[PDB]
């Protein structure tokens, strides 16, 4: 299938094992910003669901399908590849919704649906929006979408901004400098210091921070899920030009994302911005191995390049320069090995 | 090979990926009890190494092989299956030991050694001693051991003891009761509460605790690594009869382990007991589904059965009874999915 062709079996096994746990579903369901915003998006846009046919891509517990049923959907096909499909079916029966929600076990790339649908719903967002590569499954599912059908969420905006955080930088450097020691119990480790620094700086940092660390207004990169093809997410090139508002050391780029549910009644946003209540996505920071000095009024330009890999994640390339001095930094990060600092 | 026959490829991929990170090797190296005890066992038993041939099974960074070199070994074969083998080779060169330490990339079950060895060294211990199944690789490596060669560590003792911890027991139901709600955003979750309780109780708990929670002296189960065969670790039956020292409710069994390095000069112990400074092994607790009342002077008897699985771990079966009252309890636990409570 499209899924197995792009995914190493060992990554897939671990991925679906992880989502098969009730405790993991519980953790996500308890993220009230997420669950509450989805419910509001669906219920306030009840006309997009009333008497409609729905596809729920990766239904987990089934929660979003229940919201589609509360909004009056005629039929909801709830697709789920983990063993959580069995628990979803239990809930559909105990909530007396067997006439409206149909659980379909399997990968959305592999199953068969009996009819086309009016609207697709899902929660396919990972860290930095793209981690887990579930957006590709979401877009793949448009093979089932009627012409002029809708997608909830409809669009995703990735935000990036330069930050200064000397304490974060020093923490990662302090850990790598373990490998400087010329006599760790009598052993010279220092030939590995470079490899250690590289490994630590390849880890995106997942946690939150005060917005005062941001040195310029964010640049926005938008993916329109109604128009995008799955292949568009294999290589994602994000150019940026920041107008520096504060002078100082730039230690890296911070990332967050917003999604919008563009319904017929209203547009509802779910934001993971550092100005908004915290979610289990936090925000993500990519450190530079050497920080760049910039003055207020300078321009920091470059490209963030995300290349999808078979471990359901991305290899991240960030190249940035301060245009006024030609100071350049090039960084490679492995989104599959984040440092969970929170 | 013997390794691939007993291990699902997906478990192996994740396992060797995890040990391939410099940060993980660093975390283990910084566990002073471990690193310091190994160095002392090797250096204080210098006659077991001076001018000898050594095998280091799963060398990681190579640290134990450097200790064997400090003690005067003539030749050390250092086997490692992860990409950490490349980093170990860098260290051997930078420490000017290419004439003495030979790094051999691959699994100890699959590589070829050019000669038999006088002594095998390794750190094959996981949580509860047996997790990861690396002890089987250690025992497998005795195909290379000269008659009357030595093993460092030489023996391992698993300790089990009954504990009382009302707060830990109650925490399982507190977490599971998330599901016991008839209208979580309009949805009746209650039909999944039993499945949630079952899932939480299947997880052994990795953390430390105060020794005052222990209700009896530990029962010890000893594996002698000089004598044991690989096959002896496929099914590990640990009978127990505890003579209760304290009256109260028994919520489960606590596990730790010690290993001894039995050298020609002295025996050195590495203990992970809760009376000793903490290690990254912590201790492990397995709950009973139902707590058992016992009085000081009663006997709590039963069996802990560990059955090896192809995910490099064990299915744990515990049955226990209070002999004086006939009150009985069990659990089945999945050592591959522990709850890291620390
Ligand atoms: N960002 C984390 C998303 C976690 N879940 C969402 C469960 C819905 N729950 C919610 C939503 C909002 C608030 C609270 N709970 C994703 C599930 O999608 C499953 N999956 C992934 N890929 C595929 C595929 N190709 N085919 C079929 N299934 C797939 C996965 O196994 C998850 O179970
Ligand atoms: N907690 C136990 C894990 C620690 N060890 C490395 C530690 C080196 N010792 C010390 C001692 C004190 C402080 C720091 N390090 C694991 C490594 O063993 C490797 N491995 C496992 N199985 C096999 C096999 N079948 N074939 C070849 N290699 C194997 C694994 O890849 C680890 O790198």
């Amino acid at each position: 299938s499209v899924f197995s062709e792009r995914t190493e079996e060992s990554s897939a096994v671990q991925y679906f094992q992880f989502y098969g746990y009730l405790s993991q579903q519980q953790n996500m369901m308890q993220d009230y910003v997420r669950t509450g915003t989805y419910q509001r998006a669906i219920l306030q846009n009840h006309t997009d669901f009333k008497d409609k046919i729905v596809l729920d891509v990766g239904c987990g517990s089934g929660i979003l399908s229940f919201f589609a049923a509360q909004a009056g959907a005629r039929k909801i096909y709830a697709v789920e590849a983990s063993t959580m499909a069995q628990h979803a079916e239990v809930l559909v029966k105990s909530n007396n919704l067997t006439d409206r929600i149909v659980v379909i076990p399997g990968k959305v790339e592999e199953v068969s649906l009996p009819e086309q649908v009016d609207i697709i719903i899902s929660e396919p967002m990972g860290y930095m929006l793209f981690n887990e590569r579930m957006l590709e499954s979401y877009l793949h599912a448009k093979k089932y979408l009627k012409p002029s059908g809708n997608m909830f969420p409809t669009i995703g905006d990735v935000h990036l901004a330069p930050f200064t955080d000397e304490q974060l930088y020093m923490e990662q450097f302090t850990k790598a400098n373990f490998w400087y020691q010329p006599s760790f119990h009598g052993v010279d480790l220092s030939a590995l210091r470079g490899a250690a620094v590289d490994e630590y700086f390849r880890q995106p940092v997942v946690d939150t921070f005060d917005i005062r660390i941001l040195m310029a207004k964010s640049v926005k990169y938008t993916v329109n899920f109604l128009e995008a093809k799955e292949g568009d997410l294999h290589r994602i090139e994000i150019p940026f030009k920041f107008h520096m508002l504060h002078s100082g050391l730039v230690h890296g780029l911070a990332f967050w994302f917003d999604v919008a549910f563009i319904g017929s009644i209203m547009t509802v946003w779910l934001s993971t911005a550092p100005t908004e209540p915290l979610t289990h996505w936090y925000q993500v920071r990519c450190l530079f191995q050497s920080p760049l000095f910039a003055k207020a009024g300078d321009t920091l330009s470059g490209t963030c390049l995300l290349i999808a890999n078979k471990r359901q994640s991305y290899d991240i390339s960030i190249v940035a320069q301060v245009d006024q001095t030609g100071s350049k930094s090039s960084n490679l990060l492995d989104l599959k090995n984040p440092f969970f600092r929170y």
